[PDB]
């Protein structure tokens, strides 16, 4: 689950899919 911020974060160059659950960036 959650295929990016598993350590940091980015949301900016797509880094989120969806699974993603890195609470940290205005994904949802
Ligand atoms: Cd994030
Ligand atoms: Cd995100
Ligand atoms: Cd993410």
């Amino acid at each position: 689950p959650g295929p990016c911020c598993k350590d940091k974060c980015e949301c900016a160059e797509g880094g989120c899919k969806t699974g993603c659950k890195c609470t940290s960036c205005r994904c949802a």
